[PDB]
């Protein structure tokens, strides 16, 4: 509360861990479905559906340009990718295996990296 807190957490690395974290995501060979905007004119009801598109290249943005305000939601941004996935795509299907898989490999990045 007022002139009450905890101790100070450095955070001063955050947004060049988050830029590797994105980097190893992106590079990993099951990351193709997630690389870009999903195409709102060539995959029908996927605007009408997803109310949040999210996509790597858009976090990328995100991130180099500020918009982060913190680690936190830079992961949201990230989770809205493969919660999106799976809103739209079936579990037995390439794209929704790929998503299972980078979301896992995403969260032990996060805890192995900030928890
Ligand atoms: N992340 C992605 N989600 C979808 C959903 C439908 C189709 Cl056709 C492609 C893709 S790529
Ligand atoms: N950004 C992407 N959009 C699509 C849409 C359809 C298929 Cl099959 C793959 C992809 S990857």
């Amino acid at each position: 509360s007022m002139s009450v807190k905890k101790p100070k957490r450095d955070d001063s690395k955050d947004l060049a861990l988050c830029s590797m974290i994105l980097t190893e995501m992106e590079t990993h060979e099951d990351a193709w479905p997630f690389l870009l905007p999903v195409n709102l004119k060539l995959v029908p009801g996927y605007k009408k559906v997803i109310k949040k598109p999210m996509d790597f290249s858009t976090i990328r943005e995100k991130l180099s340009s500020g918009q982060y305000p913190n680690l936190e939601t830079f992961a949201l941004d990230v989770r809205l990718v493969f919660d999106n996935c799976e809103t739209f795509n079936e579990d037995d299907s390439d794209i929704g295996r790929a998503g299972h898989n980078m979301r896992k490999y995403f969260e032990k990045k996060w805890t192995d990296t900030f928890k």
